[PDB]
């Protein structure tokens, strides 16, 4: 029922870059690969391709913050649709 915050965003920032080792606002299949094997993944490097052109909006290849925080923001749309549903 609310929009992300600046504190929210902020914590979100810090989650992307744990995406983005580089810092270069991007997220690359490439990192995003590391970061699936540290959770117990291994998908395929054009299985990663599919992963990212599903959150990349621009279409330019790779996932900039804007588009991170658009699926976040999705995200809680969802749960807090939920948890109101819950009841
Ligand atoms: C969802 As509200 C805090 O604007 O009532
Ligand atoms: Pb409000
Ligand atoms: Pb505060
Ligand atoms: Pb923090
Ligand atoms: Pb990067
Ligand atoms: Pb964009
Ligand atoms: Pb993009």
């Amino acid at each position: 029922a609310e929009q992300l915050t600046e504190e929210q965003i902020a914590e979100f920032k810090e989650a992307f870059a744990l995406f983005d080792k580089d810092g270069d606002g991007t997220i690359t299949t490439k990192e995003l690969g590391t970061v699936m094997r540290s959770l117990g993944q291994n998908p395929t490097e054009a299985e990663l391709q599919d992963m990212i052109n599903e959150v990349d909006a621009d279409g330019n290849g790779t996932i900039d913050f804007p588009e991170f925080l658009s699926l976040m923001a999705r995200k809680m749309k969802e749960q807090d649709s939920e948890e109101e549903l819950i009841e």
